[PDB]
């Protein structure tokens, strides 16, 4: 039941990156996206933030926004 | 528990599930034909959801197009 | 007291779809719609998607949408 | 749990309980005539539900018809 | 747990309840008399409710009418 | 837990509870004079309520009036 | 629990608990004189409150008015 | 757990506690003087407060002024 | 939890939190001086909270006004 | 669980936690110099937070400034 | 629970994390480059964040900004 964020590449080899749950914190997964592709990704119990990197246009419960590479 | 809504606007959309726990990798892909709905929850073993293809998604966020 | 689905088939032979929870992902039921019968489908223990196929006017939490055939 | 609202507009419309479960079959149907109102919940037993002949369905999610 | 309203618009309108449980079938039918109002729940031993006679009704979902 | 509000807009008005469970029977009938107003909820012995008589009555669903 | 406000328009009004349980009865009456507010819960030993006399109620579900 | 703002009106306003449970009677009395304002809670010990004095009150169903 | 919040409109306000329990009395009196914030939760051990001096209050029901003496 | 937004607007904010317990006492002071940002919760050991400074504070009740 | 989401308007924006419980320190500091976007949950480690540097930041209470330095 957690919440999640909408990622949609605007550009080819953008990076979702997840970032550990827990004391320490280092990026366990890279998700490469490329243009047009949307990931729907939720927090977790490995999940506790997320990166993006390059271009993309992105939603979440407190609206949108953009990230630019 | 939150779910995602696909429409595919063409053959071949890729609805591709992520493994849910410390690996990441995809564990099912359903394939759509143009015009066919998948109505798909977040789940025990799927934490995160991609879609690959011209398809039109909704969300609790709103509307989003994939680009194919 | 999960979410559900309502699916209004606009022709005839409209397949919903059920596919399983878990860590197998299969077709576990097809139900057949003749044209204008209504399914309120929940998502339950064993059903964690739901695919439809033909022409059919849907209501979910999110909106309508419509399948083509 | 949620429930549906469903007048039949002519006789003999059937409101059709589906099993919950692995196993999908009918355990029921509710026969009603013009002008009866069955409002019905989803339960341990019943995980989706069919309407067959011309009524008036409200739920959550807003009004539907369906038709004979 | 919800409910439902019933406003009876003529004499002899019945509010029916059914079973809870693998089997359906009804266990009380309510009489109202014109005017009278009942106010059900949805409960452990009833899981759906039919209206017959001339009625208006509210739910979370709104007013409808029996006939 | 949820309740209802009745104002008797003439005298006699009754409030009846009825039995939660297998049984149903009226358990109580409260008698409201004219003006007097009642603010009762469902609870473990009462799982319907019937007004008889001509009141003014508001629940979650909005307002509407019995008659004599 | 929800709670009932309620503001006497004269004096002796009465904000009367009806119990909780298998019986219903009057346990307990607050008299309020013209002018003063009461903010009544519902509670373990209350199930329904009734009042008496001219006042001023609101509940969630809006303003109402008893009268002497 | 819900509570109630009140803004005295004028000195010597009393902001009273009734107690939970199958007795009701005070338990505490809180003096505001004029421009004080107490916001008080519903309590295990607390199931009804009175206002007596002139002050401004609100609450989650609007906002109500008692009157000495 | 809810919380209210104090912003001082002159010095020596005093925001007085109330024992939870059977017994009503004063256990803190935080003094907050003028332009200065408090933001306070009701908690185990305050169930009540009076405020003396000049101060502007928002709570879920609005914003209210403490005058001083 | 709630939080507060807190932006400095001039150097040597001070946001200062008050414990949650039985006694009230500051047990952190975290200083935001003129343009940073402060996103902070109520905890277990946090169940007041005091702002001394000129900021710009946001809480789920609306804005409101603070000033030094 | 909530999460804040972080636009970096600038390079070298930190979003720093403070430990949770009766100590409190910056346990992780987490550079952004300009254009990248952080989205970053309270955790049972994180109970206050703070940024440094010039972003663009949404909470459930809305739009906020980071100054920089
Ligand atoms: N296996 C990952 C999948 C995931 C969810 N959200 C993510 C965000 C970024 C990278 C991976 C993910 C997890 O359960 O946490
Ligand atoms: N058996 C899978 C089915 C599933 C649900 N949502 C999905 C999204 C993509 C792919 C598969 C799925 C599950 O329970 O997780
Ligand atoms: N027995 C199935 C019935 C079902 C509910 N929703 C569905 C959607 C599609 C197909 C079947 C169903 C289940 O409980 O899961
Ligand atoms: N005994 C059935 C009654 C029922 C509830 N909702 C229904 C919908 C359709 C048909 C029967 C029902 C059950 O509890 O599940
Ligand atoms: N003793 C009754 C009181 C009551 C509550 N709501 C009612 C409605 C009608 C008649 C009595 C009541 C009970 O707890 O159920
Ligand atoms: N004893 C019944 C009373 C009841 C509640 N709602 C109803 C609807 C119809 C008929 C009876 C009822 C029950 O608790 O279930
Ligand atoms: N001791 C009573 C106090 C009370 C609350 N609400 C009331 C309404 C009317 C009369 C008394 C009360 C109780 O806990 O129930
Ligand atoms: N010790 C009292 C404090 C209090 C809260 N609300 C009140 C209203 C009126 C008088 C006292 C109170 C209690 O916890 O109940
Ligand atoms: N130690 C106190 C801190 C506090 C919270 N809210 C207050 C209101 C007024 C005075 C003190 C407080 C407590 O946990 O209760
Ligand atoms: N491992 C950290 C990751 C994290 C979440 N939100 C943060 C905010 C700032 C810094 C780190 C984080 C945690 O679970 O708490
Ligand atoms: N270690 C502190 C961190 C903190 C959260 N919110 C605060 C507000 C002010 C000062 C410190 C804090 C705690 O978890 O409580």
């Amino acid at each position: 039941n957690s919440d999640f964020v909408v990622i949609k590449a605007l550009e080819d080899g953008v990076n979702v990156i997840g970032l550990t749950r827990g004391a320490d914190t280092r990026f366990h997964h890279s998700e490469k996206l490329d243009k047009g592709e949307v990931l729907i990704a939720q927090f977790t119990e490995h999940t506790s933030a997320i990166k993006v990197r390059g271009k993309a246009y992105i939603q979440t419960r407190h609206g949108v926004i953009e990230s630019e590479g």
